[PDB]
């Protein structure tokens, strides 16, 4: 009896021992109503560039993505000219944060974003909007209002409005065409976002990083995973990849082949292949609907919003050390009634 | 060996007892699928005061709120009559609960609501619709449908929408504006909202109370920290505010100034500074989305639907106090093999 | 001294092996992003029978349930062929999963779907569409696109979009009309989904069961609450019930009855009473938003996607047996400083 009762008192201080340190942290979930909250970046991209009214416009069918290879072919452009020349069909005219108040706000109240409108991205020249600081979101979330202004009466013409966290502004443009939200051109449209906040523990075996770094990792894996392709294709790059930085930019005779692959090589990405450290205070933004107010007009109107709560995923280690010795002490006590004292 | 054990065990007590009794409860976080839900109530609120067709429709240009003060000075209304005026463009004229059946329901099976139609907010007269029982959701959930008549065909005439719990309908319809949800005249609306119940623990450092009592208190607040700024601009008060009940009724001359800063003074008025009590079963309504059905009607058809189901935030002790002492003992035993017998 | 400890010692084992036992699993909650989603099955099924265009079109007025009862009693349908007749109205012409890249994909990475088209519901004939295998979903949602052609140009003909789960295939079109998603024929519809998947513990007292047998037994149970109204009527099946296999179907005599009888059963069938076993893997799929993209079009486009991430819910054990030992062993030690060797 005394030594099966010390096998057992050995076990079952093994599996205590166990889940105090080999057990997964565990996850308290809430639906908090944060009196301040981060408004997400939005990059505004310009749609296929088989749909650029720079292509669609000039001629006479609807373009395809092969004949616009053979257009950039036939006049022989810079392919940096051509993406400058992309974004030119949504001209920025104003963007602004404003509150939905009982006497509506007029230029005085309403904060002035000043987009960065040199992104470079799989579909063109894109234009990211920031805010610095948190707006008060005890009342209501305020609105965010992009105008854009345009040439010509513009007939089914697309943009993509992509909402991402500032701190993933360098490999967040990369994804605006799957990830992002159809917005047609010259018609209001409302996109209420849903913020959705994990704050992870750092832990030795997988220490988690600011989301600075963790947005670098994963900006340098994406230029490496580019490059390794593009340099079995032709061994150039194309205008949206910074990487390879002696390596020259494409032309229009090399550009038709990289595009067409690269297309290919994003379709399948995973971000799992890039092992980068994961970030201790993540906040993400997902898309919770999409509204279409008026018909017709002059401008387009990209308001984004929300009418939601933030989602937090918190980790925390529901074992702490003082309850791993009481709970060895109780298994002594039961199986051999013993102690620190006593065993010394 | 004795003298360090003891600094350990009552350490290692310490610890324990820190962890029961100064500890924050844990959060059970579910999505139910309850057989009966509370439907919310649904406050119709008057569009901006500029944009009343009382205003806007007689006169020329479309107005500025400057230039609705200027009309309030020159035909001098009684505010009363001028909040009167305001409802008489939307004309409630049916409100039912029905479902979405094989065989349409027709005014046998649906349940008819009557709306409040007297409630006084920031932006003029406000209608109320609201259940007294929970409606079946077995199947699915069943529709609201508020019917409103109008005179002429409005162009670009619009409406308020806010979807709130019948517990918070004191001081929910002010912030309508910034919380509402804008819906077209002579157009149909689907407002498909979501349920988020939170049942917090009642504690003696934070005893929760009836959220009739926390709306009353949120009532009270807001009464007093409104009166208090217009008192100072000119003591008196607006037709949306019962509180100083001696205190007359501002007029047309004073109503603009007044009128002006209560609308600076709601844009950061935060609910934190009122320090009310929490609510034990909380339930709150949130804007999943919004769909719009059709095109122009001679009717606004307002749905209100939920497609989700509902989010349970219940806050319970994940320590218990025969586990407390559990530990203790055996931080006891381990440390100095003690007991209650022993010391004794 | 000893008398009133040994009490002690006694209720604080209890208290803890009822914790251990006789407790309810714990749940943990996450919104996990799945490299991999099962995407749901996507039944389309037609509106009301008052608003089949078989019936609609031919007639004058626009039919009432009763009108449609009397039109089936003066042509003498077989409701076998008046069940075929319906689904004429969408023809469906194309189905494929594609992905939203930056060169449109076109008829060769797109995979086509084969609708089953033969489905049996309250409304008629119905079409279910469904993967076998799971698409990827590391850098976005793929979209479904269903594409059906009509004969004439209809107006103010719709068509539900029920999205569900293929292991609920046998009991989920029956609630399409009040859990499905009206979509407007030829116009193209967004139908954004979330999905939330649950992992229940398979307990004794409530031994869950896989998602097939759950379904089969949802299925049997509404084939015999159906018939055992519908033989109290007139004892006869509607061409939606296959469980009476011997038991004719209705004829167009008695089909009238029967549906308005159903129409009431179906509005207050509860599941509840329906005691079928939890499933241990159970997908759910709800709609997130649905949005309008364009206007009139010569083919009715329903697209069906997801813009959100997975919501688990994983039942839990909080308490293991090694940590119930313990916490005995820590009470008798408290108690009376007892152990196994000392009672032994």
């Amino acid at each position: 009896i005394i030594i099966i009762s010390c096998i057992g008192m050995f076990w079952n201080v093994v599996e205590n021992i166990k889940l105090y340190f080999y057990s997964s942290p565990s996850v308290k979930f809430e639906y908090i109503k944060n009196d301040s909250l981060y408004f997400p970046a939005i990059t505004i991209c310009p749609f296929l560039l088989n749909w650029n009214p720079f292509f669609t416009e000039s001629i006479s069918f609807f373009p395809e993505m092969n004949d616009i290879f053979e257009i950039i072919e036939t006049n022989e452009y810079d392919m940096l000219y051509l993406w400058n020349k992309t974004d030119e069909y949504f001209q920025y005219d104003d963007s602004y944060v404003y509150q939905d108040a009982l006497i509506e706000e007029d230029e005085f109240d309403r904060s002035s974003i000043i987009p960065n409108t040199e992104i470079m991205s799989v579909s063109g020249k894109c234009h990211m909007y920031s805010l610095e600081e948190p707006v008060y979101i005890g009342n209501a979330i305020p609105n965010i209002l992009i105008v854009y202004n345009h040439s010509k009466i513009y007939k089914d013409k697309w943009i993509k409005v992509l909402i991402h966290s500032i701190e993933d502004k360098l490999t967040s443009h990369f994804f605006a065409i799957n990830v992002g939200v159809d917005s047609l051109l010259q018609q209001m449209t409302e996109v209420n976002f849903q913020v959705i906040q994990k704050i992870n523990l750092n832990l030795s075996n997988n220490p988690c990083l600011f989301p600075e770094e963790v947005d670098k990792c994963f900006k340098k894996c994406l230029d490496n995973f580019m490059f390794k392709d593009l340099s079995r294709i032709h061994k150039c790059r194309l205008p949206f990849m910074d990487y390879p930085p002696d390596i020259p930019y494409c032309n229009y005779t090399n550009f038709p082949q990289m595009y067409t692959r690269f297309n290919k090589i994003l379709k399948g990405f995973n971000k799992t292949n890039c092992l980068c450290p994961r970030k201790c205070r993540e906040t993400r933004y997902e898309i919770q609907y999409q509204f279409n107010i008026g018909g017709f007009n002059n401008q387009t109107f990209i308001k984004i919003t929300s009418r939601n709560s933030i989602t937090l995923e918190t980790e925390y280690w529901s074992y702490n050390f003082y309850s791993l010795l009481s709970d060895i002490g109780g298994s002594l006590g039961l199986f051999l009634g013993a102690s620190i004292l006593s065993m010394c």
